[PDB]
DNA sequence: GCGATCACGT
DNA sequence: TACGTGATCGCA
């Protein structure tokens, strides 16, 4: 039983609480909120929004740092309630973020899911109160009251053997100190958001709709005929029945036309170079020209992106609506994109500080690898230093090509792909793609130790862990199953290097946050883009930013070869370059 | 609405 | 054959 509470009473203001703030459209920002529970150790309550939020003394008890708060995905809340104009302090447990970190495998994103791991289940997942897609709908509020009670007497339930379990973990103050704080930096970058410059992108969408128009067109004199293009089963009977080009490549439903294959078909007729500029230009308009305009508000002419940070096994953040960690960057044609992110104020630039080769810095400090560790301590290019070992020569022998795969070989690390993934990656045999691993090896025995080390004890403890605590279990890596077995192989090698890398870019976003405050800065964290960190500053203070940013990001952790930062700012994203 | 394909970032 | 998000199409 509940109190459908008409008025807010002092007791639902005790210092202890567990707290739902209802948020139930996906995209949270100047969203509605549905209704409030509080459970505390005087009874469980529903509030009706309208009341709770206009009544001073709980807006006050909201705000209040000394009321503790256990609440699920308080960012979500903070952010309503940010639109709102009102502010959330004290949230003290955060039971997503202690889900995630007990297991990012378990995919939990309701109360009833978090619940589930701990033999709870006195509450409903979501989707079965409030529907599914279309039938989605906010029910009556007797049911919906029912289920806020309900996940917050979850919440209350769970604080304890969460806590407890975190506690052996020894993933305590990975929460407390970590996961949790970020959480309110992310809140703010959010609600922040990044002005666009939506005439431009306009312009561009025209620049590229006369384009497609033009390409398009000459594809279709090409294919004797109009069809959808788009279509990769209209463009495979263009391309391999009509045109009679060879299949080098089969999909599950009939054959490939990936950038991969049509770039080996270009010599045998004029279409795939027009096609594959058609896919380029195609990708702009659509994903990223429509795609920003779309989520672009028109009140304020900023995206508003919601990063999930319970979301990858590896600790990274992602980032929705708009995504903006895969804003293109690599082509001159789609960097341009990047002009359209402005500062939001007149006279503030953009200021980006990256972190140069992290996750190769990680691994040479967890594999302590001499070679790789002196590489760093000299600041050397890797993918070069990294060539002239493999290939046994000079740094003046290293040609273009390569450097090139040697870059290749530290991608494959980086990512920890498959060496048939680094053969397809060279186009190369899976056999020389082999001797090229070993020849990596021989350079760098100390990684070919944590290779095999990391592996072992993947198999031996279930898991493996990142320099910060976080752990992903891998418990296919006993399968029998070659192909099942070599991916959580490689996820054993990949997750301690990305997901360090993770917990200290995350570290350096508290730790730059508490440093903008203490030096008094307007400066914003705006994006983090994995291991780039965006903000905007009144031009003044680009000169402050230059010194400290980097001393931030460098000094996040001392690992065993220095942290590198490059950073640049500009009155563009584009322009911070 | 869902699966499959493609393509963008780090 | 890292980690993802998203657009499109085709099918029921």
């Amino acid at each position: 039983a509940f109190t459908l509470a008409d008025r807010v009473t002092e007791e639902m203001l005790a210092d202890k609480a567990a707290l739902v703030v209802e948020v139930v459209e996906e995209n949270y920002h100047d969203a509605p909120i549905v209704g409030i529970a509080v459970v505390n150790e005087h009874g469980r309550f529903f509030l009706r929004p309208e009341t709770a939020l206009a009544d001073p003394q709980f807006v006050a008890w909201l705000g209040d740092e000394t009321k503790k708060k256990s609440m699920f995905d308080s960012k979500r809340a903070a952010v309503a309630l940010k639109w709102k104009g009102i502010e959330l302090c004290g949230v003290s447990f955060d039971l997503l973020l202690a889900a995630y970190l007990l297991d990012p495998a378990q995919g939990v994103d309701d109360v009833a899911a978090a619940a589930k791991m701990k033999q709870y289940e006195a509450v409903r997942p979501d989707e079965a109160v409030y529907g599914k897609g279309a039938k989605r709908a906010v029910p009556d509020e007797p049911v919906l009251a029912e289920h806020l009670v309900r996940k917050a007497a979850a919440i209350w339930a769970l604080e304890r053997p969460f806590l407890d379990e975190l506690r052996r973990n020894e993933q305590d103050r990975l929460l407390v100190e970590l996961e949790q704080p970020l959480s309110s930096i992310l809140a703010e970058m959010e609600f922040a958001g990044v002005k666009v410059d939506t005439k431009r992108l306009e312009q561009m969408g025209e620049e590229l709709a006369e384009q497609l128009r033009t390409v398009e067109q000459r594809i279709y004199e090409l294919a004797g005929q109009e069809f959808n293009i788009n279509s990769p089963k209209q463009l495979g009977v263009i391309l391999f029945e009509k045109l009679q080009l060879p299949v080098l490549k089969k999909t599950k439903t009939g054959y490939s036309t990936s950038a991969d294959v049509l770039e080996k078909l270009a010599p045998y007729h004029e279409i795939v170079e027009n096609i594959l500029h058609y896919r380029q230009l195609g990708k702009l308009q659509s994903t990223y020209i429509e795609g920003l305009l779309k989520v672009v508000r028109p009140d304020t002419k900023k995206v508003h992106t919601i990063f999930n940070q319970a979301l990858t096994q590896t600790g990274r953040l992602s980032s929705t609506e708009p995504n903006l960690q895969n804003i293109p960057i690599r082509l001159e044609e789609g960097r341009k994109i990047r002009q359209a992110f402005v500062p939001s104020e007149s006279d503030w630039l953009i200021f980006a500080a990256d972190y140069s080769q992290i996750e190769l810095r990680v691994l040479a400090h967890i594999a302590e690898d001499d070679n790789l560790m002196e590489a760093f301590r000299r600041d050397l290019d890797i993918h070069t230093k990294t060539a002239m070992d493999i290939f046994q020569v000079s740094e003046d022998e290293v040609t273009p090509n390569m450097r090139r795969q040697a870059k290749a070989v530290n991608f494959g690390i980086v990512y920890g792909i498959s060496d048939y993934g680094l053969a397809q990656n060279l186009n190369i045999s899976r056999k020389e793609a082999a001797e090229f691993i070993e020849r990596y090896f021989e350079s760098f025995p100390g990684v070919k130790r944590y290779m095999e080390n990391i592996v072992q004890e993947a198999k031996q403890k279930g898991y493996v862990t990142t320099l910060l605590h976080r752990r992903r279990y891998l418990p296919d890596i006993t399968s029998r199953n070659f192909n099942v077995r070599s991916f959580a192989e490689r996820m054993a090698m990949n997750t301690p290097i990305q997901g360090s890398a993770a917990d200290i870019i995350k570290k350096a976003m508290i730790d730059l946050n508490a440093r903008l405050k203490e030096e008094r800065l307007q400066a914003r964290l705006l994006l983090q883009v994995h291991d780039e960190l965006i903000l905007e500053a009144p031009k003044e203070e680009m000169e402050r930013l230059c010194r400290l940013v980097p001393e931030v990001m460098e000094q996040a952790v001392t690992l065993r070869v220095p942290l590198k930062v490059d950073y640049h700012y500009g009155s563009t994203w584009y322009d911070a370059k």
